[PDB]
């Protein structure tokens, strides 16, 4: 029993990080097989990250300008390129520590984990969800650039994220490993804001599901209601629409708990129109949304 | 900025869960030079949950009742010893992934990260604070007992829990790496239960800190507090006892924000008098007690 916000085990990636310097700029890497992956911007200074030419910047740079350090050893930089707002270190060594991994892009709505480090030395793990408007809500101080987000589907290591900069309404924007950005956001000191978030509805209703499994069942009624019906009220309260998709992914949880998708919208209906009446669930006072349908059926079976 | 319950890395933990089995129950064990620690309750059997007697249970099994797994090996046990209520089995093979390690008993109120594993492999990772009632709220189901509980304040793993029940409340109770339990629970199948439990105020108070270190400041109030009228309040709503000890602990964060402990007790006082009337702190609408003054420091500043 219990349900607690969980993160995948970090052992596999912490064998991957390296710290990355350049000029005065130390960020963190990414070292996999014979190359290291950090944020372009380590190769900027204050007034370059005004508006910066990363081109014109780079082609400026001999490898031996990066110094590339694995817990105490140097690693040799062989060769450096860009791919979108990513730089790719070639180093002489491969990791030995390499696991078996694949570069992702995930979609809003969908989790992981964060293993945050300085000075190329993992120091948390925690487990985020990519918001609807492309931010996390990661907790992160200077140093930190290039930790990165992951998943762990067997023994693959699936990457999705890595930290590129905070935003000033405190929330964190990053891209996919391939150095595409989640969100309209430019790795270059201008003014830049999250737009209006809204709640994840499926990871909502998973989250209801948790608590159905482990006992908090107060919320239960005996209506129902229509996808329609239900859309209507989610886009009133800055809710997600739900999908069919969404609808067919809660389908094992509809089957254990004997609460029809539409049956838990109508609980949500009612929580959403009425609020929780000073009760709790699963010890929040607030709806989360930062568990996927999956996260529930692993924690609560596997 | 942005504040998370985060756990501390386990990567040096991982490489020490083991699968330990005798007869029909597998359970996990934690691998550390030459041994392997687990729960003494894995040589009970079905009859024996009532009322064990351990010392003879355990002197009926040789080393090779034990089968110890570490991924895809067997290790050879060749020794047994209990201490307390943990089984210790001595193996051939030291652990070459032994990290720098050392025991240490908790008191409540600290915090610590759970590696949950079955069948000797890790599934997750979370963060757990040992409650004023000697339990603890984590996640675990059949097959978790022998995870671990865990800090890494430098290079160095301090163990500090091994999980060995579930209690009817839903909550989780275990021992140190000595084998002794927390609070007043026994590794038998009797009825025991959960004190009531109290929230733990010196927590609270250093995540309100954290709160205006991260630039929120809704909550604070123009009054002040005797630490005694503090603990006359807070008791009405359940809230642990707040000692000098707790005072002078939340010192460096009392130093860094500008607010007198005193002062944030009186904040406290009012927050649990009003609620939260529709706002959050640090993205939560309930009053936080799973981080310490020294979880605030690592994080924030
Ligand atoms: O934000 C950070 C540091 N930090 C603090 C917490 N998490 N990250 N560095 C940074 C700031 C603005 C920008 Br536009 C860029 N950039 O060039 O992409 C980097
Ligand atoms: O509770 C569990 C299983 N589990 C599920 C989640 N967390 N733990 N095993 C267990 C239960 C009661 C007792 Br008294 C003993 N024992 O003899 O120590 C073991």
């Amino acid at each position: 029993s219990g349900f607690r916000k969980m993160a995948f085990p970090s052992g596999k990636v912490e064998g991957c990080m390296v710290q990355v310097t350049c000029g005065t700029t130390t960020l963190n890497g990414l070292w996999l097989d014979d190359v290291v992956y950090c944020p372009r911007h380590v190769i900027c200074t204050s007034e370059d990250m005004l508006n910066p030419n990363y081109e014109d910047l780079l082609i400026r740079k001999s490898n031996h300008n990066f110094l590339v350090q694995a817990g105490n050893v140097q690693l040799r930089v062989i060769g450096h390129s860009m791919q979108n707002c990513v730089l790719k270190l070639k180093v002489d060594t491969a990791n030995p520590k390499t696991p078996k991994y694949k570069f992702v892009r995930i979609q809003p709505g969908q989790t992981f984990s964060v293993l945050a480090c300085y000075n190329g030395s993992p120091s948390g793990v925690y487990q985020c969800a990519m918001r609807p408007n492309f931010t996390i809500k990661g907790s992160f101080l200077n140093g930190s650039c290039g930790s990165v987000g992951f998943n762990i589907d067997y023994d693959c290591v699936s990457f999705c994220y890595m930290h590129h900069m905070e935003l000033p309404t405190g929330v964190h924007a990053g891209t996919d490993l391939e150095g595409n950005f989640y969100g309209p956001f430019v790795d270059r000191q201008t003014a830049q804001a999250a737009g209006t978030d809204t709640t994840i509805t499926v990871n909502v209703l998973a989250w209801l599901y948790a608590a159905v499994i482990n006992g908090d069942r107060w919320f239960l009624n005996r209506f129902t209601t229509t996808l329609n019906d239900f859309n209507l009220v989610a886009m009133k309260y800055n809710y997600e629409p739900l999908t069919q998709d969404h609808v067919d992914i809660l389908g094992p949880l509809s089957a254990q708990t004997g609460i029809a998708v539409l049956d838990m919208c109508a609980s949500l209906k009612e929580l959403l129109q009425n609020g929780m009446n000073g009760r709790t669930i699963l010890g929040s006072a607030l709806l989360e949304d930062e568990f996927t349908p999956f996260d529930v059926v692993r924690q609560c079976s596997g």
